[PDB]
């Protein structure tokens, strides 16, 4: 229930808009006969592709003249025209001397031989040599991840077959691929570069071309499969029990490879779960069990956690209201006062003080869901002097901090000092800490539930499974009889699911859909039906629909020249098309910069409620987080000119996370590299200088293209922090955003329209990373449906605009004209440098309506 926002654009512009759509051969659809029935201004996009069938990804064993990682030959170098025998012998002789000379490596080998998996080495190597596929089931902390790959390599080194061994290991997470590669490197007295290289998204330290272990993510591997798995002996799919969507999709591919090429060796590695599902899938492959030192863990629940602490809190069916009558009268009362949706931060402090009163030295492992709640818990404790450097050592563990800090969890602490690890679900199965005796469990999980109908990326904190709680408890009993503190009532444990819902059921498939087509694996639905647990129908339909809109797929659901580029780009297909459109407007670098910076957390550091002057000053008068992001990036790139220390002193002074800006940059260069290879010229991807205050037409175009990329994320500002969503529901501007004002203040915007990055609903709807746009930019790129009565126009059944019917039908025309050019450009990206004279004015007219002045707006007020 809002007024129609008027648009005071010049008559000069209206002529120019009408002039070009006439030249483009696009008639304006006339006003309706009566205003009660509106007519849509939406123009349908302006070929018969051959039907695909069943096809398996090809395989070939390791060679002596082939580098499997670079996927090319070895003409130059010492291992160029070497014999398989010369190599295998040299690689052994190299290892023989290293094991005798280095005494600090002998000390490391002596630790490797104590790990439970060691005694099974004989069985594992035998199982793999005989059977194509094998499952290596076993408890977390036995060393199946770190050792099994080495055993397989050493078995080929020591037996003089080292030239016939190249191992691929597929970790589900990003940090796990690096962490393990850096660990397995140290365990051979080397650095990653030599024998144990890695390759994650926008970061890779490739191994040597023979007798090597590549620790990559599944997504990285799938993108490099265009050719096929050429020059690889073993494929170790690690942490299958996590049920990562890409892991599940990979197992569908590998099953086809085992069937057609039974010489290859797959090695699935699972935790203590029901592996019968995977076993059956891979033709009842052997399940090599792995066990060792275990300890009985005395697990407690919220009833017991208030019983032995005498705790009292501050001022579906709620399970805290239920309580055993056997438990104390006050215990039952204290618990019922506590909310279930918020994790009890005060109770955790009381449990750390109970651990003290036992007088049994050991480290504490606190399982929280998000960094937001880990950063919360860390503050709470360090505010209390009792938890000081002399007495306590608190260490945060999540996949978004320096690897230096992630390694400090393993470092033994001074005697008397307690080590409390505020970790995520990373320390559940993927990695094991050795010092842990006591374990506190929130019994919560941070899952990315994406609904398509309203584009809601809800990071909901939902309850964990019985399998989660069972394996979180397991971490306690590795050193001694530990204690596990579950922060959920004995009633709530009953109303938990046996297992978690696999990602395959509750994730979008449009990224996997492209991969299927790119790898020529046939039909999207046809393939995904063969998955160990196929995805829901509606998710496949959604994915297929989502891709046909982008023109990534045709009517026959075959890969278009456009879609092929999107499949080769490791980003959201929509942000992939945005980048291509950037290359046409010669702002490709600026757009690549933005696209990249969505793969890492905002480089801005939090220092209170809202950002200070220094952080806001990057935003300028554009009222855009994305322009602030380019502004810091431009200012940071100039701070690198004066060497490495000048870079750090800038980052320090400006309160920026240097680690991010470098990873964001390295990503941008790789995004550029793929567009170049796809055909796009160098001249449209040059680091063009701009200003975030003065009139800049190139920056106007970047905000326009940005509106395209984030759609359907767009909102209307009413007052203060309150904004209206697409569905017509109220929402809050994120406290992080520059457009967020000070507590109870009036921010005066020259336009109420804002496209944004993430739509989050933790409690209420919060719009993060926002960018101001004009009514013209809204109609052009940030809207699909546009109806008109003659005076008013309706944009996706919300936001009414009192604007000329013609101008609206012209702007909606430019979109369809632009859409058509994207198709023509993707057939041959070279044509960007010499576009049609008619099409060069079409882009100039988009550049025109992109300007603030085009909607009668002046930012310098
Ligand atoms: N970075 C590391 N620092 C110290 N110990 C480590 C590290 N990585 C692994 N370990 C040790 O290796 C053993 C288990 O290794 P891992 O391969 O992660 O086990 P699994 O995959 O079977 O759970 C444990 O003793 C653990 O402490
Ligand atoms: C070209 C340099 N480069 N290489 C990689 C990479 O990770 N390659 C890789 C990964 C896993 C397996 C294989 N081999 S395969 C497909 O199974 O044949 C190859 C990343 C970068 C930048
Ligand atoms: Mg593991």
């Amino acid at each position: 229930t809002v007024e129609p926002y008027k648009v005071n654009l010049s008559q000069d512009l209206e002529h120019q808009l009408q002039n070009i759509i006439q030249e483009l051969n696009l008639e304006i659809l006339p006003p309706p006969e009566d205003p009660s029935v509106p007519v849509a201004l939406n123009i349908g996009k302006l070929p018969s592709q051959r039907q695909n069938q069943v096809g398996v990804v090809p395989w070939s064993p390791p060679q002596s003249n082939w580098n499997p990682w670079t996927s090319s030959n070895i003409d130059e170098g010492p291992l160029a025209f070497a014999t398989p025998e010369q190599i295998s012998m040299d690689l052994k002789n190299e290892l023989m001397y290293q094991l005798e000379q280095d005494h600090d490596l002998q000390a490391i080998l002596q630790e490797r031989e104590l790990l439970p998996v060691k005694k099974f080495e004989s069985e594992i190597l035998e199982a793999i040599s005989q059977n194509s596929v094998v499952i290596i089931r076993g408890a977390t902390g036995c060393g199946k991840t770190t050792q099994v790959p080495q055993f397989i390599l050493d078995d080929f080194i020591q037996n003089d077959r080292a030239a016939e061994c190249n191992i691929v290991v597929t970790q589900p997470r990003r940090i796990s691929a690096v962490s393990v590669a850096e660990r397995v490197a140290f365990e051979r007295g080397e650095e990653p570069g030599k024998s144990c290289g890695y390759s994650v998204r926008f970061e890779s330290i490739l191994p040597r071309p023979h007798a090597s272990i590549m620790f990559c993510t599944v997504g990285v591997l799938l993108r490099k499969l265009e050719a096929g798995i050429r020059g690889i002996s073993h494929v170790i799919v690690d942490e299958i029990h996590e049920r990562d969507i890409n892991t599940d999709f990979l197992l569908v591919v590998l099953r086809d490879v085992v069937q057609a090429y039974p010489e290859v060796r797959i090695v699935l590695m699972s935790a203590t779960i029901d592996t019968s599902m995977f076993c059956e899938y891979f033709f009842n492959c052997p399940i090599i069990e792995v066990y060792g030192r275990t300890y009985p863990v005395q697990e407690y629940f919220l009833e017991d956690c208030i019983q032995m602490t005498h705790f009292v809190p501050p001022p579906d069916a709620n399970c805290n209201l239920i309580c055993g009558d056997e438990y104390g009268p006050e215990t039952r009362l204290s618990m019922s006062q506590l909310n279930e949706k918020e994790t009890p931060f005060e109770l955790i402090e009381a449990l750390l003080k109970y651990i003290e009163t036992l007088n049994v030295p050991g480290a504490v492992l606190v399982f929280l869901p998000g960094w937001n709640l880990i950063y919360t818990m860390q503050k709470h404790l360090e505010m209390n002097p009792h938890f000081g450097s002399h007495r306590y050592q608190i260490l945060p563990l999540h996949s978004q901090i320096p690897r230096e800090e992630q390694r400090k969890v393993f470092d033994p602490v001074p005697v008397g000092v307690t080590k409390v690890i505020l970790s995520t679900n990373i320390a559940e199965t993927s990695i094991t800490i050795n010092d842990v005796v006591y374990v506190i469990d929130s019994c919560k999980q941070k899952v990315k539930l994406f609904t398509a109908h309203n584009n809601m990326t809800n990071y909901a904190t939902v309850w964990a499974s019985k399998t989660n709680l069972e394996q979180r408890k397991g971490r306690a009993g590795r050193v001694r009889p530990g204690f596990c503190f579950h922060l959920c009532s004995r009633a709530r444990f009953e109303r938990l699911e046996t297992h978690m819902t696999p990602e395959m059921f509750r994730t979008p498939l449009h990224e996997i859909a492209l991969s299927i087509k790119l790898l020529r694996l046939g039909g999207i639905g046809q393939f995904l039906a063969k998955a160990i647990e196929p995805p829901p129908l509606d998710a496949v339909i959604e994915a297929e629909h989502t891709l046909r809109e982008l023109d990534a797929l045709d009517a026959n659901d075959e890969l278009t020249p456009l879609g092929r580029i999107l499949a080769k780009l490791p980003i959201e297909p929509r942000f992939g098309k945005m980048m291509i459109m950037g290359c046409i407007f010669y702002v490709g670098d600026a757009i690549c910069t933005i696209a990249a910076a969505t793969c890492f957390p905002e480089p801005f550091i939090n220092e209170g409620k809202r950002l200070g002057y220094i952080h806001r000053n990057f935003a300028g008068n554009r009222f855009s987080d994305h322009v602030a992001l380019l502004s810091v990036f431009q200012a940071w790139d100039d701070a690198r000119m004066g060497g490495e220390e000048a870079e750090i002193r800038f980052c320090e002074h400006k309160r920026l996370n240097m680690a991010t800006l470098r990873m964001t940059w390295e990503a941008k260069v790789q995004l550029k590299e793929i567009l170049i290879n796809s055909g796009f010229p160098e001249d449209c991807l040059l680091t063009q200088v701009f200003t975030n205050t003065g009139p800049d037409n190139n920056l106007d175009v970047v905000i326009s293209l940005l509106a395209f990329g984030v759609y359907p994320n767009v909102c209307y500002h009413k007052e203060k922090r309150k904004i209206l969503t697409t569905e017509g529901r109220n929402a809050l501007i994120h406290k992080s955003s520059v457009n967020c004002p000070f507590s109870s203040q009036d921010m005066k915007y020259p336009s109420p329209f804002f496209v944004f990055g993430e739509k989050i609903r933790t409690r209420a709807i919060s719009a993060k990373g926002m960018t101001l746009v004009t009514p013209l930019q809204l109609l052009l790129f940030a809207s699909k449906k546009v109806q008109s009565d003659g005076q008013i126009v309706l944009v996706d059944d919300w936001i009414k605009l009192q604007i000329s019917h013609e101008a609206a039908a012209c702007i909606t025309g430019l979109r369809a004209a632009m859409e058509a050019l994207v198709v023509e450009v993707t057939k041959q990206p070279a044509i960007i440098s010499q576009l049609d004279p008619v099409n060069e004015r079409m882009l100039n007219m988009i550049r025109q309506i992109s300007r603030p002045s085009a909607a009668g707006i002046n930012l310098m007020i």
